């Protein structure tokens, strides 16, 4: 990663072993749950393209999803070439992904004046691929999330928005109407009686 | 977060994996017990709005509470815009404090300006308000229904009493504490008279 | 907390997640054994009143004891005001961190001469923890007697473990030994060291 | 490892107990799965030849693979002695031979010097390259199955089959050919649907077309 | 403790949670085995008298031993007052008041006074002096906790010679003695050993009775 | 230990609780396996003689082995005294007295003296000299705790060849003090099981270990 000293200069540092282990443990314990993407973005703060490849390469299984991620990176690299086809040489799509660029060249673009943040650009592509993976690996559709007859309303809302976050790539009024439609008859009657425009706080209080 | 370097300047620093891991474990273990809010306020010391969004986004379960927290954040941002209508520095909107329409460099520019506009501390106040609602929501019992069992030691009844009172939130609470004790200890408490401290009440009912 | 820099400067730092977790685990594992108090004193080294409230607020259970601690703080704060009647000097609530900002707390601790509001508050907290440790001690020192088949060292272990939670004592130790060892202790004479008393009744 | 102090100078540092325990646990828990190589290169970031020998020596199991690694290291050392075959000028350093890069006949002070020289000589990065070439061979040999024998079971979800496919492919390569193999060894049910999608299908499309 | 900063000055530092938990854990797991004394000495590196009292006060249980240690500290503090009597009168400018035994033990001295002695030029190491008093008391605790003396250990006729030497030097650490190990062996190994006779290294002894 | 300050100054640091606990655990879990020795050397990087004595003194059990290590240290110290006798007289200003064997072992030298030696210009590395003496004694311990001879490592009738080679070079490493021959690989072929030994002989002489293990993968 590229960080700055206690004095105040941008320097390259080796990826910490604690960061490497934290990322491996997240994939092993959470698979591709939606919260894996914000964890990846945080653990790769200031990462070079080389660091991002290191993090992706330490992932054990899930190689079908990883190949899909590599294909997404290939698409974004080709689109970058179409949008960008004494003067400094500017990076190609393969330079941002780190397949045709050295660490020295990556540091050059990132600490140039003005800078080309090849690390941030690459991270954008990776997060795009990770979003496509989370959506596909979502077990259930949001339309199949229905409150059981003996399931508390709070536990039902937990499954609802957990599913919604995986399908929307963590990114409305149709959601609220679906949450009410798929509540059990007793709770739905109460929710209907609350009048439109009720907050989630008022809905969960009314169905306690 | 924004920390201090060895030149007196406030510099930006990546959020550490130990801080991220600590906050995730706190939610997994304590759920929304009252002590989760001082833990969040301390782990987010010096956090930017981006760092605050990172911490909330790494919470996997309890998405009903996190959605409730997002609605609280939206309500506080709209109220901020109402109280702040449109070489002068541009001031942040509610969506800038929440980090939805502001870049990291803009957030750093506000927090390190002279004088500073602490968008990180303002956002943290909106989050803590939402967490207060969640903790009160997850409180399994109202304070009025906390009653000492006929065989329950007085110390264990007081533990439940003040844990509940803290989750919901004084002469009214002392009245309720003595009123809801079992008949045995209740007569020993009323026999003490007014001005009895909790230490005195727990000693008189230790048997 | 306010700590020495690497460049010889007293600066304010965020409280460590390591330190917070250590204080939480101590209360969970040890409840209110006597050794909780020296652990709290070391973990709050250099702490502001804000940091001290943060530590106390992370305690999840034992809210009966924490309420007792809260009432002890209020009695110490009210006594501070009576002993300091009206450079603005801090009131009792300023030391307790209820009416003072972090910037005012730093303004007192790093003044020349300093008003150590963090050290004063920690003293009030430790006085409150002393009362909790005493109240949560199961047995009085007078009820500690040596069993007929209990080795002397095991009886001394329980005697001073109880005495630490409570707080002469030498008289009680010999008086409450079993009739056998009690004879050998008085046979050695007065002013015998504990080592000499434990080797005689081994 | 050779890091940099605040005075912009490259200083030598002791290997952390964290990095040591990490590399040991990596080999103990993951054996020689393909992800161990990038974990070694990252844990050996900025390492001297001595640091690399220390990490390899803390591995106590799999001594058969470690001996193979030694044999690969000796081959690459003899190669270097050929493509890079005496009074040393003041301020300069001796030319490194293959045994010097591997740390057998070199000293830490010489290693620090080469890696800090104003004309830099990265003996550690050259040694790491030789080690990774050897680890590539170990990963290939420890692959229990060949790519040509990866076949989708009758009730095996396509997702699990592609997982085993590309895990094997990554261990052997330590491309239409792989795709044609992927569609061929899919169970007859999925194979038909995949042939129907036509050519030039993305893995994302083939997987949602075989859920 | 007292550590050196980036300006070559000895400054005070808060005792770390890792240091506290480590000392508590070694007492919980090892009681007062002889190895707890070098562990105490290493974990108390740079400690002030205040730090040493914190470490002793966090010890749970074993309060009879802690009481003996407390009495040993009082004896050494009284001996210090006898050998270093404090002189009355005003204290020279830029100088520290002379520490008595209670100052070294940390009962009557402030933290600022302890730092003043430990960082003075020349320094009065009240932390090192106090730690010697503590280690002396811990040695007396290790002895009273030792179950068996170095004489009441003998090699079982079926016990291997290595296992016997393990119990030998273990009980010796708790309590020219290498001339008794041969004597208190089993009749078999003894014979073989005496055949080697003099100048016998322990390595030679264990080799002679390997089977 | 003695490390480089961020300001480029060789200064003394206390040994860390992380390092102290790591060494104790290694001996508790791995005993005296060959990989313990490089772990000791890595955890004692930059250590003074006082630190090295601390690490050895915190070891629980194995006191027969630790006594043998102690005697090995005495032999190396006596050899140091015979090769570097201390010249009598006063020590020149700004100089350190000449260390004897007991000073390198940290028995008759203070921490301040050890620091003066290790940071002198040029330095006398009393920590590195002592660590060599410790690794020598640790080599004898590794061989003692590993009694199985390499001549007695034979592949089981149904044992996979890879597991047999694992045991072979693990045993060889313990006997050789991790010091790196045809006779090694020929013994490996000689003591394989009939099925594998045939294939190995069918490969021809002078095969590499990679070729041998690939041939017996079945
Ligand atoms: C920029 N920003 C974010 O990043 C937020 C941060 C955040 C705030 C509160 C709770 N938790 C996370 N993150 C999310 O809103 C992710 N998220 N997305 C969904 C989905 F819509 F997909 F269902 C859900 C969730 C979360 C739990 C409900 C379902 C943000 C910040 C302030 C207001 C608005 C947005
Ligand atoms: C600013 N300050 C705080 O932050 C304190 C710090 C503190 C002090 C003692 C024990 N533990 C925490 N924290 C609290 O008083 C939280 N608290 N709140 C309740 C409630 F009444 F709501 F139920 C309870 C509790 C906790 C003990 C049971 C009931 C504070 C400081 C000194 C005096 C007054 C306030
Ligand atoms: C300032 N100082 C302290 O802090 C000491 C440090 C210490 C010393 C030895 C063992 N362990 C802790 N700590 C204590 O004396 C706590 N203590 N208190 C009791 C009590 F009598 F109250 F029951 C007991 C104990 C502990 C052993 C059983 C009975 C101190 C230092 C040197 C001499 C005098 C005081
Ligand atoms: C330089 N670079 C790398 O280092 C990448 C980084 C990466 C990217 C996406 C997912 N995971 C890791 N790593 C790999 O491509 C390893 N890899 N190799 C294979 C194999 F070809 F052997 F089958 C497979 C895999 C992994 C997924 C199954 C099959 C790289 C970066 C961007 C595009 C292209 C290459
Ligand atoms: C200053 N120095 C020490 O500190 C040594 C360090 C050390 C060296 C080798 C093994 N382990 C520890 N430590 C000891 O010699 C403690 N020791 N004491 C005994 C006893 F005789 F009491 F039983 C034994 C032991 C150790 C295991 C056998 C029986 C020291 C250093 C070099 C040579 C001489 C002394
Ligand atoms: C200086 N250097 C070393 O330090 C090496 C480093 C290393 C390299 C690869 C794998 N693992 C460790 N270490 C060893 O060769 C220890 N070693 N010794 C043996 C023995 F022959 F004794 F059986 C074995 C082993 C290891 C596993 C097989 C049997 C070294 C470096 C490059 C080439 C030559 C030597």
């Amino acid at each position: 990663p590229i960080v700055q000293n206690l004095q105040g200069q941008m320097v390259h540092q080796c990826i910490s072993p604690r960061t490497l282990n934290a990322w491996v443990k997240v994939v092993e314990e959470k698979a591709f749950s939606p919260e894996v993407i914000p964890m990846f973005s945080a653990l790769s703060c200031g990462a070079t393209p080389q660091d991002l490849n290191t993090m992706l390469n330490t992932v054990g299984g899930h190689q079908a999803a990883m190949q899909m991620l590599k294909e997404t990176i290939n698409e974004e690299a080709a689109e970058w070439d179409r949008l960008h086809p004494g003067q400094m040489r500017e990076p190609r799509g393969s330079d941002i992904a780190g397949t045709t660029s050295t660490l020295q060249e990556q540091i050059g673009w990132m600490t140039h004046n003005p800078p080309i943040p090849v690390g941030e650009i690459y991270k954008r592509w990776i997060i795009l691929g990770l979003n496509k993976i989370v959506r596909m690996y979502s077990p259930t559709s949001i339309l199949d999330i229905r409150q059981g007859p003996k399931e508390p309303f709070r536990d039902y809302v937990d499954r609802f928005y957990k599913t919604l976050r995986a399908e929307q790539a963590s990114q409305n009024a149709a959601t609220e109407t679906l949450l009410v439609q798929n509540a059990n008859p007793d709770c739905k009657t109460i929710l209907k009686a609350l009048g439109p425009g009720a907050t989630l706080e008022e809905m969960m209080t009314a169905c306690q």
